């Protein structure tokens, strides 16, 4: 299942064995709720002025991730809006959802939108107002809170709550959403991993009917191989300090194979891993060829210029993999792995180490502690020359960023062939 | 209204039309809670050792970015929280708002502060306690809401909720604070951003009374021109990759004319957008001479130095406008604008070209879809030759982040004489 | 108590008399509430299906940063809630939680686990329903907010709400919980503090048992003396712009003294001060020598290379300190610092300068209006020429970002040994 690759030549590690859930796409719906135009009985008095002043306020309302591109996440629901204030639109909307509480409307510029009315107090008010408070004040409760959210938040809330949408609701809505069986179970599976990724947008209240677009995530892309990348620094261990360089790869974050190229999230707080399924949004994405893979197994290679950065900076520090733990000792840090109930078990050299999560419960670097993740899987030490040694430091670029393996290696015969 | 210019020779294009709206200072007032020092009539019972243990707890708990300035948000207001916990300053508010609920309260060290009671539980429970429950349970459940968001946000909250102060209040507040008539005509229009733009700070807990400072946006700057400045890598296309060099102007934000100078603020995020209106906050933002809009139609000008990034990084995306897309389509990546009835409209070359969101809804740039916004407005190209290929390669400095159009300048010709 | 002083030569200032209280490790516990298995009267038929339902969702359920290493926060509670997935693991819980509320269980794998029987729904109902509704609907109202918090949050929270653990639970679990009597203390006064350290993380629903892990901090460090450092540019101030050269010491943050070293926060953001008792975390630390203090006195000494920024970017900012505020005014920036009640008291210069908050209360750069903090305090102007003075702008590397005072020395010598 889940396996790691430690690479100790350029200090790094690959973790595979993930399955993708890339949210591609977006879908909208336009859900519903009927108002009344009103103008033990106590009970609902309170709770009728409670409805009114909700009305009131309703209407009163209305390292490579600099390479990264600018998206407009609610554009999609906001065109929808739009639409909805269009003379005439909320009546047709009204109108389908006459006899029933699921129905698909043809919006006017060419857009069939799924139509929820999750809540008909219009039906509730005219009919029994005009055992009965029990239903008012929870039906009215959930008007309060969907007033709420859309409040503090401007109209535009994210994770869609279940007041918004319950997951009666949410799950019926996916099961009749037209996507493929595997979307409907994956969403049907992760129903909060789908809320997390969703908008909810507040959109108009004309003609006794309050509206709002909900914008569910379309995952195009499902079960496709993933991996995460980690890098630590990279640094020669000499004496004096401040004669050392240093070297970190910056293409770390995850890695989907995507319709023929490699989808790379340089921010992995982007993707959300749910055991071996890692869910991920496209727009915090770069596209790349395949041959960015080459990188871990020949960070040299002729196809692909793998990225890194450069310093002379050697702190210690350690990044915590999906099965183990990256260590980068340098200077006089103290850098430890141990046991939960036996304690201390290995001693860090100077240089960057690596260590499985197997027999293993923390990692000390300094005055950090680390605990590592504890699952099973299996780990793999690939041992190699650190790439670092090979660079003469009195000619290595000691301050680069956005850079690769051959642009230092430009600098450098500029620098050489200059003496 | 709102139109837009895109710049060929700069890969840029410049939203304009917006009227500022910036917060350029802070209304600091009290609100006063008053509290009962006690120690169908079971609902009271239950719903009175509720408020008990509410006080129990409420007593327990007392690109260019990286240029900007560093404040202290909430300084005024924790200013005024220290005044209060002077001797016979919480007993000065007590005995203003004796008759009446709303006073401005002389405080000792020469401020003079809008002071609000927003709960009288004190005159409610000595007098009915010691359709009434309905009442208690209603006042009641808003002191304990106050007091959860208290503690788990530790005394500061933001946005301001409906709790801390409601519509009613936050509307007669803004009425009666002393600004001109139209701060107060913007601020009701958009009490939802006026929230988000406010803190609620946990003052104190003395003399039978719960004491919080509402932090509020005064707005000094209204209805001056507003504009956006979006930029994205502008990149040679030549054949054999690695050869290429790019460049990227960094200056991208939202710029507002201000005081004779011009407000720029990096984070794009700390403003929001309502139809034609920006809110922005000051102090997220540099005073520039008004001199920098030059360098969207001459950004080779002498009046002032442009402000860019180099690369050899020639990555793909795209940015989404507000009136179209700018897209950056590098090396073998597949870019296509499309309309939502009809599919792919163009296909973009190498280089970076722009479209307008008249008749397209949507952008791909490799794996990433972009929905554009549907906002109505003008789009104008400007046609121009890319100005990277004014320069020669071989000289190009290949990792210049913090540069502009003369140090790069500088730099080549220090490369130049060399040779 | 609090002391600031400032340095001239550097432009920074340092903070101090402050208490340390970093997390240095991490407090597990199992929270368990007991279910029922179900399958004025109405009152409880409505809130009894509010039950069922609750049930059905929770099982539906289931500048220096960069330098910074990666952990994941939460993998210790974690690794406690995969033990609880074992077979007999939950009945060795509810067989302890028997008689009692709190106990102690010693899980299969060598972890003994504080475990706490927060609520006992299923004695309730299988008591009482197969005054008696007030407790239901208030018993069971947290069970549907504990469900509403993890069901948002893909069950895992923070801060920890009074839902997932009372204050009266926290506090006596604070107690129980072996630590020494000053961690005690220190967690009891300041237990909102410690809720946003905390995480709930939903754990298992199986045989009649609701399980979650609330992982609370661990102080291992208390009361070493910490300080805050703030950095602002450093710029020239020739006629002629463009001319100019700028630095920046990028070591800003908070530091602590720690066994033999000294942590380092490069985010402040990350600590939390609460009158002077500083809240750090240290997982966004560095492990430096303590010798890293000796760049606020002397920026040149030959023990630590003092690290900086330098660039030809000089824009005018303020920092606002613990006691007073920076000032770095360049070019044709107006810079004030003002009193309430009397107005504009100085006029800054170009160059870099300071105020106390002694008589201040603002202080303006530009269009940018910061308030200064008001707490009581001792400032120390520390006079000296500006370092940059000594630097030849002919020879200066203008865009240098991870650099040292010696880094910029050899690079300079580089350019001088040339001509
Ligand atoms: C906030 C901030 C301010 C200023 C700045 O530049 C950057 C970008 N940046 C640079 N600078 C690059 C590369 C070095 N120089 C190349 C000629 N020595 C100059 C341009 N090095 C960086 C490192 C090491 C880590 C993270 C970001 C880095 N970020």
């Amino acid at each position: 299942n889940i396996t790691e690759e430690f690479y100790q030549s350029t200090c790094s590690a690959v973790s595979k064995g993930y399955l993708s859930a890339l949210r591609t796409g977006w879908y909208t719906s336009v859900i519903t709720i009927e108002l009344s135009n009103i103008k033990k009985v106590k009970l609902i008095k309170q709770e009728l002025d409670k409805y009114k002043n909700a009305v009131t306020e309703l209407q009163l309302l209305m390292f490579l991730g600099f390479l990264l591109g600018v998206g407009s996440a609610i554009a999609s629901g906001v065109a929808v809006c739009k639409v909805l204030h269009l003379e005439g639109e909320v009546n047709k909307i009204k109108s389908a959802l006459l006899s029933t509480n699921k129905a698909v409307v043809s919006l006017s510029n060419g857009v069939s939108v799924l139509t929820f009315k999750v809540l008909d107090l219009k039906n509730y008010i005219d009919k029994q107002l005009l055992e009965t408070v029990i239903e008012f004040q929870q039906k009215n409760n959930r008007l309060l809170e969907i007033t709420r959210e859309f409040s503090v938040n401007a109209g535009v809330t994210t994770p869609v709550s279940t007041y918004m949408l319950t997951n009666s609701e949410l799950l019926s809505l996916i099961n009749d959403m037209p996507i493929t069986n595997d979307q409907k179970k994956l969403m049907s599976n992760n129903v909060q991993i789908v809320r997390q990724q969703s908008y909810s947008i507040m959109c108009i209240i004309k003609e006794e009917v309050l509206a709002y677009v909900v914008q569910l995530p379309l995952y195009g892309v499902i079960d496709t191989p993933c991996w995460k990348l980690h890098t630590s620094p990279l640094c020669t261990t000499n004496t004096k300090e401040g004669s050392n360089i240093c070297l970190t790869r910056t293409d770390r974050g995850w890695y989907c194979d995507n319709a023929g190229s490699v989808s790379f999230f340089p921010q992995a707080e982007t993707c959300k891993v749910q055991s071996n399924r890692v869910f991920c949004d496209t727009m915090n994405s770069l596209t790349l060829p395949s041959e960015v893979n080459l990188c871990n197994v020949d960070i040299f290679n002729p196809k692909y210029d793998c990225k890194i950065m450069t310093s002379k900076t050697d702190v210690s520090s350690s990044v915590i993999t999906s099965l183990g733990a990256i260590v980068s000792c340098y200077g006089k840090t103290k850098c430890t792995a141990s046991n939960k109930n036996r304690g201390i078990i290995k001693t860090f050299s100077n240089g960057c180490d690596y260590v499985s999560n197997k027999g293993v419960d923390t990692v000390s670097v300094g005055n950090t502690l680390y605990y590592v993740n504890k699952q099973e899987g299996k780990s793999l030490y690939v041992k190699g020359e650190p790439i670092i040694n090979f660079y003469d430091p009195l000619v290595f670029p000691s301050d680069e960023f956005d850079a690769s393996i051959s642009q230092v290696n430009e600098k450098i015969n500029q620098s050489l062939a200059f003496i």
